[PDB]
């Protein structure tokens, strides 16, 4: 089976693939958004659906995670899902003013505020994507967070959870925190993610050197062909 | 059908990308090489090659369609190949030294020297790629290039080129130059795109705006599902 990382084990890796193997902040971020995006498709296919375009509200947070899901964001668009996004929290650095130019200019509108009710959330979209926390998370959860959280455990709409589910201990999860319905886990599981009860668990992040999953024996299954995500069960 | 953009076209359609919608290049070459990998992948799978695992000189030129070629080895490899590069001229640019550390680390070796006889490249590859240069290329193909594309010519084994076949003319070919089995055009393809007479002709970076599309009446064909390549036929 698949390991499921301790956050210790998940820092050590994400500094190797950016400091050991010089992978760029850009080029995983990338892939990662590209796998949630991915994800989400074959979870929620825009067929399945009942509006069309299927509607989708993406909650950024404030550092990276945020970003993977400012980028799975744009795919969703290129895969014809129609994207909204929240976020609150934006860093002045290139990186992330960069990717907002590249949305706004896709036309995917960015929120002035959070829809204060879950039903209102639930009437406008048919997907919410948490991109808020991931596995750096040790807070802490700092308004508007708390605010936001608080009103994502309301809805009737499903969640999909970037890496995490938001607001959970990385490695103990949290019985009174967010249930999504999908888990993109990326590049390998966190132990939080045995208490995921969602129905889909999907691994994303196909870029995990052969040499990096065996120093780790990470044990990652064999992606389909040339598919990004794969299905854990 | 699909637009073929004039060398112009292009240029312009690139440099919207990077300036009025601030994709960083690092992105865009990421999204590109995965392309090129997938197109690959697809039109020689893996289990349709008599080698296991298949082998494929990647042959990278001096700027951006050589970076593509660096970012597809990897993705191939990730894919169940069993990549060799060869980049003779590298720039010492960050984004380069990066992307070659990567494919060192996930132990694609770099050759020393181009074999220098056909028949030995077609002993040792079942498949060269064709990274030199791109739809910038106005050459003037300097060495070591010219000896290059010079062996490449006798091969046997099928040539996959990136954008344009190296050393045609962007708009109007070459009829004294290389044939390769297929071609990647990017975004959309080049007027000289109408001299292919490979079996293979692929479209991939899924990346063009809806809104780039239209100013430019591409009328780029419908991707399906999360596919990153359309068969163009
Ligand atoms: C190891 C690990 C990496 N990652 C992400 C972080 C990086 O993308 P980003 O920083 O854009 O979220 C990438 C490689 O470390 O994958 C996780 O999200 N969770 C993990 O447990
Ligand atoms: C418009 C256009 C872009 N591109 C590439 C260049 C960029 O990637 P790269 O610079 O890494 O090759 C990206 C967007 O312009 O797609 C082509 O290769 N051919 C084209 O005709």
């Amino acid at each position: 089976a698949v390991k499921y990382l301790s956050q210790e084990e998940a820092q050590a890796v994400d500094q190797e693939l950016f400091n050991e193997y010089q992978f760029s902040v850009d080029q995983l971020m990338e892939l990662a958004g590209l796998s949630c995006a991915t994800a989400i498709a074959k979870a929620y296919p825009p067929t399945s659906m009942s509006k069309s375009p299927p509607t989708v509200l993406v909650i950024c947070g404030p550092g990276n995670n945020g970003g993977d899901g400012l980028v799975c964001a744009r795919h969703l668009k290129l895969f014809g899902y129609q994207p909204t996004i929240y976020y609150p929290k934006r860093p002045n650095k290139p990186l992330f003013t960069g990717l907002v130019t590249q949305c706004q200019k896709m036309d995917i509108p960015f929120l002035g505020e959070m829809p204060p009710e879950p039903m209102m959330v639930d009437e406008l979209y048919e997907l919410v994507v948490d991109a808020i926390f991931g596995f750096s998370f040790k807070g802490d959860v700092r308004e508007p967070f708390h605010s936001i959280l608080s009103v994502l455990s309301g809805l009737t709409v499903p969640i999909a959870s970037i890496d995490i589910p938001s607001g959970w201990d990385v490695e103990k999860g949290n019985p009174s925190g967010i249930q999504p319905d999908l888990l993109i886990s990326l590049t390998a599981p966190k132990k939080s993610a045995t208490h995921f009860t969602g129905r889909y668990h999907y691994l994303g992040g196909r870029f995990v050197p052969p040499a990096l999953e065996k120093k780790y024996q990470l044990n990652l299954p064999s992606y389909p062909d040339t598919e990004c995500v794969y299905r854990l069960q």
